[PDB]
């Protein structure tokens, strides 16, 4: 079976941290490809902004288009509302019978896996890949694959605050995404 | 209504980072107290006995910290919705503030029964100075400096037979090395 990584999130915006993690897992586990899986976001409760599906998808394209081994999976983003990861992976399993899915999660996610919807059934659909800091181990009763990656501290929350302050985020994310964000006045 | 915080996790082991977060939220939102909510771990795992004892030792001297056994009172893991449904039933006079890491926030829409859970708790997202949380849901933000102590860091130090002095309460360290936890 084809070894394919999945990295999910809202990518709001995508940045070098996401690419670094995707790349590290790609090399560490000798994957064929990594699919970025943009999540759906429910409409805001209190008349504030969420970043459109259109904008998030385009930023993601700009962030990944340079890498032949990165692709985008629209399974969640095409639906009307959020999806449980179990339901998504069930659907990807039906659509791609010959793929072994390696589902990337942060080290801090790991202790909370037992609280995921249909976790037991999901374990039969994917191999989890927990990203841990150098030399440190993840503790979980579940079978998981560990990949070591330094914590680089860049986050979407950091970048949004900078854009709110009308600063550049050059060197924290692909040039092309920075250009797109400031041009369309995102995160202001 | 009494304002009470909830901080959940496996606490494996509890450490100054957990206490720092509970304390910051306690002070920021003028809470009555904060309840530590140990999670169940499905079938090496640290025994419930051991995790509870460590939590007890970690919170012994803290006046405004208590332990809530709700999730340990059930056999297997619980969704947070299940837990908060029971706690709201048990404490109708309480406004619960459920503490989550800033990294959790974008994934809230994937939590089981999130819409119904929003009717049961106020979420408190903790964020590093300079970080802005973004979610469609009502949430309260509390600024907390990152501290870089984690249970994973500690477990590895103990496996290497290093001390974790200054990273968690003395009484917890003593319990850990006496009982040989994290030795493997
Ligand atoms: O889809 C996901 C995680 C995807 C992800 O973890 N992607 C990712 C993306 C970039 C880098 C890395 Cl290290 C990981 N599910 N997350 C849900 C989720 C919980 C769901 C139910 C019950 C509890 C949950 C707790 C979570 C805590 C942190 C982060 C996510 C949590």
């Amino acid at each position: 079976m084809r070894k394919i990584g999945i990295i999910g999130g809202t990518f709001d915006p995508p940045h070098y941290g996401h690419l670094l993690i995707a790349n590290e897992v790609y090399h560490a586990l000798n994957l064929e490809e990594v699919w970025f899986l943009p999540n759906q976001i429910p409409p805001h409760k209190q008349g504030r902004n969420i970043t459109s599906v259109e904008s998030r998808l385009q930023m993601l394209e700009l962030a990944t288009e340079a890498e032949e081994h990165f692709s985008i999976c629209l399974e969640e983003l095409s639906r009307k509302g959020p999806s449980y990861t179990y339901d998504t992976m069930l659907q990807l399993t039906k659509k791609y019978p010959d793929v072994q899915f390696h589902f990337i999660i942060g080290g801090d996610m790991v202790e909370y896996l037992p609280k995921w919807y249909n976790i037991e059934a999901l374990l039969d659909l994917v191999t989890f890949v927990g990203v841990a800091r150098p030399g440190y181990k993840l503790r979980t009763p579940y079978p998981i694959t560990t990949v070591e990656i330094p914590e680089f501290a860049v986050s979407s929350s950091l970048l949004r605050e900078r854009y709110k302050e009308k600063k550049t985020c050059k060197y924290l994310l692909p040039e092309k995404v920075q250009v797109y964000i400031e041009r369309n006045g995102l995160y202001e």
